[PDB]
């Protein structure tokens, strides 16, 4: 193929003088086709065609479409030669879209364009290494890369439009792609919205039969719950609450309905309901989603008084529960302390707790298996739950120690019973107010104080063996020395007795640098704990606090496992109207803009 | 100086001045002449701690006839994302007094541990991290397992005979092979210590140790009651330069 | 005096300081051990590539959304 090899230049005779004189290589593609493959150029002939780049206009008059009627070869597919040369998912359509050029696919379309492009590859990263995720389909890049009238073109092409339902390998549509491509930067924020706007209406002009945000991906997820499941805020916070006005009023979300004042009443539709469907919204949001800015999710507007709306329908339920369990530990208290008709009730208390202990151990095993995936990711969000779970299992295994008549059932019980009263904490995720500080403490110190423990027993344990190196030839055991090192801090084991072997002096010098250490360790302890605390209470600890809250109706709302899964019941707000009739929910809203612009 | 307006001046000289020079002698590369320190314009600006100019050198970008003037080549885009090929000079391969040691070591500005996170010199570095984090790590398990070595054995110090006597073989072994490493450390950075080695103080607090570890040893091979000291201060020296 | 220079000193000077520490370390290792002499200085990043001046680079992909809402 010298064709490919002599097209340097824009356009010419030469090209026209070259392809008359080949004409499928006179009746022999022998040569052609072993040219075609890679190595002779590495790339398809089309790729280094279409970008001549001409600085005043991309030109139309290079011969790639009567070079393809010469090609009349059962295989006239616009693709990369050999599939894949680095740009495995790659074809001429891509490029030729890509160049903002009207021409190309315009002239190319009524050929075999061949949409729904599934190609093969899926390496590296997505699909492809350096290219970007787009969706794999010729009008999502359309879409994807701000070009109104190419995407206007392949919606409805002259001899076969490009269904907007078309989806990849991955599952994904269009919508999908835009979702994926909405990085919270402002222009790209911008761009997503517009494009996802504009293609709603076209969907809806063109093909209003079929709903296009109900189709799921393979994930099962559709574009607001991919939105809510990739952390994406911008676009995810528009499609929660985006009104039209119009002919597209059916298409809109919200529902700026009646205004008595500066008070107005919005109905918000909400697909993110629980009621009596999985896979919710609020869930993707609670559960699934891992981004570090979900905790802003569910404060917007729809979400945050439907919450506040759950909450007070939830909390009677919630400080029943911690009612149960604070009697429940006070028993357990009174039992353990009391322990050796005062036999009778002795026996009965021992029956209750390892009746609560079973339940609660029986509780967080159905709570760890309905939430396999959560704990398969990161279990970390949440960790208190799982102290429950340990809790509970002591509890038990004290009893089991108990029932096998041993000594040892004791330390079981206590430390049971420690790990309650500690756990004891977990309800003050409610309350009021009071929690706000106390929800963002377990994300940093957590994070800290571990690593910083970690460092003071190393030093600690090192210090001791020291000391006992010492002390050999009073510091007797590492236990020992590990313990007076551990008291030095604030309560000593110094003053040397006299002769040490002629090592005063050394111990006295090792006493006090390990003084000076485990002070500066509580320094930096100090400034590494302040240094998240400037920028951390603006807005991030409200917005902790309600998705703790959040997670814990969610958790709730299931109902108790003893009580099976309940009904599901309280469809907020059923049927209204606005021929769609779709559940909503009213929020009433006080504004005195709107009569300072609506005149 | 990193003054705007300073800035602003000399960045449009100095572009000016390249094209002026390519425009009449484009035979000699300008920016290859060093001064008698040894220093082209990039690795003096590197050193004096300029980050404006040195940043500008760094990624500057040229379009026509120009365009082999510049460093970077913004060359192919896909996409949003696009590819930049940055040409580097401060590449260690097989040439010494390289850009990226100028910044560690000699450089000397309070702002040069931002000059090593513009762009290019950032991605450079990730790479590198990535390519000998496993000798990091090996390194770290290995002087690891060197101290609970050294710690059992000062714990355990009064078949046995001979796990002691190996044991106190192999700790006299990597004492001395701590030793000579710091000394051929600060060897081959005379010039680092000579100027200030409160950077990186960390290292020498390893050469102290070292130094008492093998110094125990020699008042062990004495027979004197003196050595425990020193190999209770090393241990602990190692225990805290563990950090 | 400990609180005194924390607040003006974690906006981005902690991880500047953390990377040139990074540096730091990777250039001394990258020398190799004194018991393996000094290796041979391997690893010449991404070698030769074209743009008759033929000089070594280093590729870096960087995704910006600002030159699609210039470059039209």
């Amino acid at each position: 193929d010298r064709d490919r090899l002599f097209s340097v230049v824009s356009r010419g005779v030469p090209e026209e003088l070259t392809g008359l004189l080949e004409y499928l290589r006179w009746n022999s593609k022998y040569l052609t086709d072993s040219a075609y493959t890679e190595g002779s150029t590495g790339k398809t002939c089309l790729m280094k065609a279409v970008l001549n780049l001409q600085d005043g206009v991309n030109a139309c008059i290079m011969p790639l479409l009567q070079i393809d009627k010469d090609s009349g070869n059962p295989k006239p597919l616009v693709n990369a030669q050999c599939i894949d040369e680095f740009y495995q998912g790659h074809s001429a359509l891509h490029i030729a879209i890509e160049k903002r050029s009207l021409q190309c696919v315009k002239l190319l379309v009524e050929n075999g364009a061949d949409v729904h492009l599934r190609a093969c590859g899926r390496f590296f990263q997505k699909h492809q290494g350096t290219c970007f995720y787009f969706g794999e389909l010729p009008l999502s890049l359309a879409a994807c890369t701000k070009q109104w009238d190419v995407v206007t073109y392949l919606l409805e092409n002259p001899h076969q439009p490009a269904s907007l339902e078309a989806t990849d390998s991955l599952g994904n549509t269009v919508l999908h792609a835009l979702v994926m491509i909405a990085d919270n930067s402002p222009e790209n924020s911008a761009l997503v919205i517009h494009m996802y706007d504009g293609l709603l209406q076209m969907g809806a002009r063109l093909c209003p039969t079929v709903q296009l945000e109900e189709i799921s991906n393979h994930q099962g997820l559709t574009p607001l719950k991919l939105a809510a499941k990739e952390g994406k805020i911008e676009i995810f916070r528009h499609i929660l609450q985006r009104e039209f006005s119009g002919p597209y009023q059916p298409l809109s979300r919200k529902f700026t309905e009646w205004c008595y004042g500066p008070v107005r009443v919005s109905l918000y539709d909400l697909s993110s309901v629980d009621s009596w469907e999985k896979n919710s919204v609020l869930e993707i949001i609670a559960f699934h989603c891992k981004s570090p800015n979900r905790h802003r999710m569910v404060v917007l507007e729809p979400l945050n008084k439907l919450l506040q709306e759950k909450w007070d329908r939830l909390v009677s339920r919630f400080f029943f529960n911690f009612a149960c369990y604070l009697v429940y530990m006070f028993i357990f208290t009174v039992v353990a302390y009391h322990q050796p008709f005062g036999e009778s009730m002795l026996l009965l208390g021992h029956i209750l707790i390892l009746l609560g202990g079973i339940y609660l151990l029986l509780g967080q095993l159905w709570y760890f298996w309905r939430r396999r995936l959560f704990i398969w990711i990161s279990f970390m969000d949440s960790y208190f739950e799982i102290l429950f779970l340990l809790q509970a299992l002591l509890t038990v295994l004290s009893q089991v120690l108990r029932f096998m008549e041993t000594e040892w059932y004791l330390p079981l019980l206590v430390l049971s019973l420690v790990l309650g009263w500690l756990n004891l904490l977990y309800y003050t995720r409610g309350f009021q107010h009071t929690g706000i500080y106390s929800v963002m403490i377990q994300k940093v110190i957590l994070r800290d104080l571990l690593r910083f423990l970690l460092v003071y027993l190393v030093f600690l344990f090192g210090f001791a063996v020291a000391l006992v190196s010492l002390s050999r030839e009073p510091y007797r055991s590492i236990l020992d020395a590990s313990l007076e090192l551990f008291k030095f801090t604030i309560g000593m084991g110094e003053l040397a007795f006299q002769e040490q072997l002629r090592f005063r002096g050394v111990v006295l010098l090792l006493l006090l640098a390990y003084v000076l250490l485990t002070y500066v360790l509580l320094l930096n302890m100090l400034i590494a704990l302040m240094s998240e605390t400037v920028n951390h209470v603006a807005d991030n600890s409200w917005s902790i606090w309600k998705l703790q809250k959040a997670i814990s109706v969610l958790e709730m709302e299931n109902g108790y496992w003893w009580c099976r899964r309940k009904k599901h019941r309280e469809g907020r707000l059923l049927k209204v109207g606005t021929p769609d009739e779709r559940w909503c929910f009213r929020v009433e809203e006080v504004n005195w803009a709107a009569w300072e612009k609506t005149l």
